[PDB]
């Protein structure tokens, strides 16, 4: 069935170009706003570029010294900064040291959960998360008359003490951090650093004056987020330095520079905050007197997490070509909307109810014309599909229901606008010669109500029964037909059926399923007799 | 060529509305399942919301003490936890310390790769990854009769010793970790913490009883993943605490709370595992006797990586509007499928082979009707395009092939259903007056097989040759044509060609490329003579 | 208005199948390249699989020892590696130690910013980021005649000293790192490790010979990126070990193995580099003589960041089904292009200018035929819409403009190809009986230029005025119409208007808005008189 002809064939939809100005306004508005929006998305979001995330690597150095008044001591970088290499770094701003701790037995600190009245109160080997040593069955005196359960631990047990305010290293707001950041785009093959040639180191980052100096003062970091460093220093906190690398690697429009933002990554430290701060414990272990002692320090400080994010984009053909396709179909949505306004405003319900009431959508009656000139109604050509027309009526009843042993005259069907026997009402219908219930189909009168027949009209005589016009139509199809055979009379009879069907039913597909009235059918059979045998019924082409 | 009329014009496709119930079933099923699926994707995946990832910041504190039996010592937080600030934290559960190491020369430990028979076996300066000191040319006795190559290193060299089982700090399953987690959505501007007001600290996380208490017991973490802490503690491992923040920031339906999950990020520790555990080495450096010594500790423990992931979504108009478009086109796929079932079930191969065999798809013959009423066949109007019809046949041969100096009577063409000279077979065809090979086109007889001609039929006389009907048709187009000029006879002749072409070829576009038989053409020319000059050939409109 | 019939109805577009070979070539080329491309995207990018990122966990151990010549000492793993657990690890390759530092007062190192001429130069309590101690008002002699401001700090203050070249631990290129990496796909439930059973540990990673051995020599890592380890070791650097896990978890085609790549994450160390290296400071605190001293070490080394990335994919039905839809519409773009080539090449401007000049796109004239057989022009049926035809002309003027009190004869309209009073030019037009300005519409002559009328032609007499043909047409619609009533004469008159409108205007929708000439209208009214009252005007159906 296939051929080079079937291969080389193009399908294009039949369209009807409506000249409606209103529809033109709507269509152009939709297309313009979709184009204006999608063109923006392309320019603003750089959807024409292939984009790659940064591969960052941060190195931080804190400079500054603090005079701690605990005797006065001096704290350098090696004293307050802890070995956090990478994105985050820590700056201790407060501490509580319990020095000289040695592994031995000692009375517990008088916490409310450690007081005893006798040795019966304290258990042996008992441990709980708030306990700083394994309890012993004895309850020793701590000091004076205070009796606390004795434990084996690093002694003296560190006191339950509030964080010392003001912060011992509240000078930490004067410390500066240099942040060296290298980004790499491997797919785009572009490496760069936030430190540029000719960079003064005496600078300090300022949001406007010096936005590209990577030496940030900690106090300025805190005052750029509306935080109080003095309050945060006492108990600690978490702060965050965002570095945003928005880079386009096009040589025409090239810019790949960092943008520094600051954001507290912790709950605000208020007077009634719930479990605030950032503290941990670490110990310095030293051997003296041939015994190992430790200095236990509870460190409260600010942890600065450095969050380097960004993207580097370079122009790519493939990305633009896909985005194009996506934006190209959006324009089509305009048609769907208007096609709906055509289908909805074509319904008879619009004219029945809404038009007489609103009276504002009255000139929207042309949608019936548009729908008539756009959509065509076609019914499944099932065998049960039939059509019946009566003279007294102006509409054709589609008989879609298979006859339940009832005369087709009585059978009711769906109305369609046009493009003697008991059932007979004209007086000229003859009884059906068809057997079984097949006769039901042929039991059809020319009109529903009693009155004059249709075959009595001279139009039926000189149009359907006229041998001249039928013979002329036969010659038209076959210019050399043999007219002396009884098959000529049979073809004459077939044409009379098809002309009554087309004369009465305007459409050809509607006349394909025509069933003629008994009066007209038998008048035709008399005018064009077959004596070979029984006449055949209506037979559906499908 | 452009006009405000061209600007304001709408294109809508012509459609034919099929009333097929089967096609309606298929279309509605497709639309319903696409709508039901896409509505789900919207509700389930929250595709109507703009979603942002969390910006987390974890702070962990481990509480608990262990009685290590190595002499009995006590290990606090500062003793087993190592300075890992951030997501991960480490809890030492085993160790091997080689204390008192001093920088000097010593015999190597008797590893199989360090035994010597004499000083010739050991090289000077030799180093390999399993060597713990630079070898010296001498081979000193370690102990008794064991001779091992002498090295310069921290001495005594740490023994190659198995991890001490049971774990020295197997009490570490009783330790609790508080995890403080703050998430931030900057675009949505929403900050929150996993610790809520009114949080008892005596709680411990339970999967059902207390799911929101952020104090996790390590043994419970391990038993919630079916791990044996006692086996993992001996050699170490890696564990992972996932915190899932699924948040929707809509005030109507607001919930942003963590969900804690546990997952071992390490290979299961079996009896025959390959290189299991998690250990490292670190040294404590102390100066005594004015010389620097170090305690080298091989630490085996569990590293808990805290993996905070999630998304916070808030309702956005733009996201819903794009998703709508995507889901809106899926419905259209229903038409493609049915349109195919129409195009496929219309082919003659369906009736030729499949219908007589299967006999089940017999009522699917209406697809031929649907295809006839939907698709129209149109052929390229190239100059070579021609049409030839013979009386004895019922189909028209499209002559698409340019004539290779052969009479058009002999030329064969593709069949199309209808909507004396050697080549002559009727006896009335006259020789072509056309010159060169142009005559070939005009060398065409009314019929393929010998027999009666077509011009002898009275229909050709009173339809094509009839001056009355031709003159009437001319008056129809021009109601005031001058009938006394020879141009009237020329227009009469042109109409006779066009009527024979339309009488014989039903379609107008098929009659545009008609080539009349020589007999009919010359009969027309005789009935409507031109004596001014030679008659013109068939000339294609394109 | 709704019915089970409206529910079960299918919309299919009317298409015209063009047999153009050129259009077939273009359509098949577009479809083939779209299919060939989208099939590739599916195979290459594995778009048919659901893909999940890895959940990695890296553990690193460095082996190797260095002979440092500072007296000769030996550095083990515990000496050069710093407590960096996780992805990154650090290997010290150089240092500068200032040992024996004690908290006291000392002269500042003679930096250019610390020299004084007297105690007036140095301030008390002054601090700046390059200062290593709080200044005191006194200016003490450092050595000889060098006078430097005295400070309180850890003394002696560390000298401003260049990094010692060659690197003290330049043997660090001989160190090996074992990297243990476990990936987990939770959604796909697949866990694996880069260390396989039967793995020799004597191996060292080689790009080709031994690509899966996870023991990397640092010198080889540097020589695989074209770096000089000896130069990098002196001042430090940042290096990166990428581990790529491209896994497909389909049992048929299963492969999940790592791929090791190396990339320097730092600026190249040249002779004139800007702020190169990677160094920090840390202190060892020891108590001797009952006083606390510290050894301050400036460590220069290489930080190796381990970047584990990858994806594991498994076949998913839903992902393939969505991708299908996206690729399925791309094919449709072929039609849009050709439909445009049809619409563009149909314009008259193509034939007017481009065709006579280029002469190469001459056979592209068939696009006019395609457009004629594809697109149909329809005009809004507004009440103001009118049509006027004159005998002397061959085109119909659409009068879309509402008449401004001017005779319709004078009014000009847009030309459309066909499918006595002052305004009168025929001499037979009668004055309008219509009142107000409504007469303007009826003031229309049969022709624009003076000459013979149209009603004098016998065709108008025997077609429009002929009572026989009009009566026959009336009988056709109603085979039993009463012909003896004056309503028969009124229907005769209505049919004469509609036939003149259809005889003159070919289209039915164009004849719906016809306005007849005054001569023909009044001739019809005389031939079919109404004496009941005034005759009505042209009234628009909409
Ligand atoms: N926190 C800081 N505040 C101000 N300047 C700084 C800071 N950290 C480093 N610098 C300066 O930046 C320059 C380059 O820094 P870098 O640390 O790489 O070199 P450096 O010689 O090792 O620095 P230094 O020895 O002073 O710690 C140096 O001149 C250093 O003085
Ligand atoms: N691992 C843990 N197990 C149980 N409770 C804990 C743990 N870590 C902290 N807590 C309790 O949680 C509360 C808040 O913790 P947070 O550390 O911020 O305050 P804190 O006073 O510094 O804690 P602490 O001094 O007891 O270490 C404290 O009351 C503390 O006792
Ligand atoms: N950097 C390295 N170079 C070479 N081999 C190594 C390195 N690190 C570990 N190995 C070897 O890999 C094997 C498994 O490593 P793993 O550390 O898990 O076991 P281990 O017994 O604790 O190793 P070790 O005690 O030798 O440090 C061991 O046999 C070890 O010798
Ligand atoms: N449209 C239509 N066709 C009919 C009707 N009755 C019969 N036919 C057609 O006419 C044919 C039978 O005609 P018939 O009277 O038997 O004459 P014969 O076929 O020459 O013997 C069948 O093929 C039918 O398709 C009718 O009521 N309406
Ligand atoms: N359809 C069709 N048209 C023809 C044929 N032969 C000639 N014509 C048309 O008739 C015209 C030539 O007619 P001709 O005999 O020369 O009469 P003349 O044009 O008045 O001199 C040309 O324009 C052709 O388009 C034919 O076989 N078929
Ligand atoms: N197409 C067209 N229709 C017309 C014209 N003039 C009148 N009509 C129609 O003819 C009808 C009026 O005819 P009229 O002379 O009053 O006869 P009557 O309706 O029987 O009284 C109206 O319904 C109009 O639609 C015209 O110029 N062109
Ligand atoms: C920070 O420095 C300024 C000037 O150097 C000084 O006035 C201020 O007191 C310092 N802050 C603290 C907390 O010491
Ligand atoms: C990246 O760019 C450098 C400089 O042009 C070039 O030497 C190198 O080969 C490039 N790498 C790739 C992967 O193309
Ligand atoms: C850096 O800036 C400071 C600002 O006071 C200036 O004094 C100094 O000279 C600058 N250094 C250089 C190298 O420009
Ligand atoms: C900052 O904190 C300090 C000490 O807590 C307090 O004295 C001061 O008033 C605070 N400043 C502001 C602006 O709240
Ligand atoms: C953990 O604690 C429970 C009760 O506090 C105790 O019975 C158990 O022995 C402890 N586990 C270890 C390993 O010490
Ligand atoms: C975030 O919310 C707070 C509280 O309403 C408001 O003060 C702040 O300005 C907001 N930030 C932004 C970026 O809108
Ligand atoms: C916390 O829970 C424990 C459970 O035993 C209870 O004893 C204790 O009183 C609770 N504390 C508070 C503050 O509710
Ligand atoms: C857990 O490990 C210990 C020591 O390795 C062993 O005695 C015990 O049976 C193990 N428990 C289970 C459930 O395997
Ligand atoms: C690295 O080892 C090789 C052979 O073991 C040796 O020749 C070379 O000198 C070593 N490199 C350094 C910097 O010591
Ligand atoms: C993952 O696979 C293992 C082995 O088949 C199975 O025991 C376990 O239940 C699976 N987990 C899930 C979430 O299906
Ligand atoms: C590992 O490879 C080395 C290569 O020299 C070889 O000598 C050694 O025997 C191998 N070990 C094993 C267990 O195969
Ligand atoms: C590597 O560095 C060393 C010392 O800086 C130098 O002697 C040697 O020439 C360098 N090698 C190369 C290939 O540049
Ligand atoms: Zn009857
Ligand atoms: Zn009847
Ligand atoms: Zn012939
Ligand atoms: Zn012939
Ligand atoms: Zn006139
Ligand atoms: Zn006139």
């Amino acid at each position: 069935c296939c051929s080079c002809s079937d291969v080389f064939q193009y399908e294009t939809n039949k369209v009807t170009r409506i000249q409606s100005m209103n529809y033109g306004t709507i269509k152009w508005f939709f297309h313009v706003i979709i184009f204006s929006y999608v063109c923006f998305a392309l320019v603003s979001d750089k959807l024409y570029q292939r984009k790659e995330p940064v591969i960052s690597s941060v190195h931080t150095k804190v400079k500054g010294i603090a005079e701690v008044k605990e005797v006065h001591s001096v704290f350098d970088t090696a004293d307050y900064t802890f070995p956090l290499q990478g994105n985050s770094f820590f700056v201790m701003t407060n501490f509580l040291k319990t020095e000289g701790q040695e592994q031995r037995l000692c009375p517990e600190y008088p916490t409310r959960r450690t007081l005893c009245s006798s040795d019966r109160g304290c258990k042996k080997g008992w441990m709980d998360p708030q306990s700083k040593g394994i309890q012993t069955g004895r309850c020793v005196v701590y000091e004076g008359n205070q009796k606390t359960c004795e434990v084996s631990a690093w002694c003296p047990i560190e006191a339950v003490e509030e964080a010392p305010r003001p912060a011992l290293l509240n000078s930490a707001e004067n410390f500066t951090v240099l942040i060296k950041n290298n980004i790499d785009f491997p797919g785009h093959n572009y490496t760069t650093r936030n430190i540029l040639p000719g960079l003064n180191i005496t600078c300090t980052f300022h949001k406007t004056q010096n936005p590209q100096c990577p030496i940030f003062r900690l106090g300025d970091i805190f005052r750029e987020t509306g935080d109080n460093f003095s309050d945060v220093a006492i108990q600690g906190g978490i702060m965050g330095i965002e570095i945003y690398w928005d880079c386009n690697l096009d040589r025409w429009f090239h810019h790949c520079r960092p943008k520094y933002s600051f954001r507290r990554l912790d709950d605000k430290t208020t007077n009634v905050s719930l479990y605030p701060g950032y503290n941990f414990r670490y110990a310095k272990y030293y051997k003296e007197n041939n015994v190992e002692k430790r200095t236990l320090i509870k460190v409260f400080g600010i942890r600065f997490d450095i969050l380097v994010f960004g993207t580097g984009g370079k122009f790519d053909i493939i990305q633009l070509v896909v985005y194009i396709g996506s934006t190209l179909s959006y324009f089509g949505l305009a048609a769907v909307f208007i096609d709906f306004l055509i289908d909805t405003y074509s319904s008879n319900c619009c004219r029945s109810h809404i038009y007489p009431w609103c009276k504002c959508c009255q000139p929207c009656v042309v949608n019936e014309y548009y729908y008539r000139k756009k959509c065509e109604s076609i019914v499944e050509p099932k065998p049960t599909l039939k059509y019946v027309s009566f003279v007294d009526e102006s509409h054709i009843r589609m008989v879609n229901q298979q006859l339940l042993g009832r005369s087709l005259q009585d059978v009711k069907g769906q109305e369609v606008p046009r493009p003697s026997p008991v059932w007979c009402q004209c007086g000229s219908c003859l009884p059906s010669q068809l057997p079984e219930s097949h006769r039901c189909l042929e039991e059809l009168c020319c009109r529903k109500k009693p009155g004059a027949c249709i075959t009595t009209s001279e139009l039926f005589r000189k149009l359907v029964l006229s041998r001249h016009v039928l013979q002329f139509l036969l010659l038209y199809q076959e210019p050399l037909l043999a007219l002396d055979v009884d098959s000529t009379n049979s073809r004459l009879r077939h044409c009379a059926y098809r002309c009554y069907a087309t004369w009465r039913f305007g459409s050809q597909d509607m006349a394909d399923f025509a069933i003629l009235p008994s009066c007209c059918r038998w008048r035709i059979r008399k005018e064009f007799p077959k004596s070979e045998g029984q006449y055949s019924g209506f037979k559906s082409p499908y």
